[PDB]
C-alpha cells in the first residue's frame, strides 16, 4: 500500500502514500533520510493546503529543492 515515491524537485525527498496520508520523508546524498513526516489529508481543508504544507514541510524539515545540498541546518 505504501511506496515512497522520490519527489520531483527536491534533494532525496520520499513521498510514500498510504491511503490519503501522505509519508514525505527527506534524504541526504548519504542515502540518509535526515527527517521524515507523515500527514494525513484529515489535518487539512483542502488538497492544495496539504501538498503546500507537506512539500514546504519537508522542504522546512531537511528537503533542498532541486540543487542538492549537503548542509544539513
Amino acid at each position: 500500500m505504501n511506496e515512497f515515491t522520490q519527489i520531483s524537485g527536491y534533494v532525496n525527498a520520499f513521498g510514500s502514500q498510504r491511503g490519503s496520508v501522505l509519508t514525505v520523508k527527506v534524504e541526504n546524498d548519504e542515502g540518509w533520510t535526515l527527517v521524515e513526516e507523515d500527514f494525513d489529508r484529515a489535518d487539512y481543508g483542502s488538497d492544495p493546503e496539504f501538498v503546500a504544507e507537506v512539500s514546504s514541510y519537508l522542504k522546512r524539515n531537511g528537503g533542498i529543492k532541486d540543487l542538492t545540498k549537503v548542509l544539513t541546518r
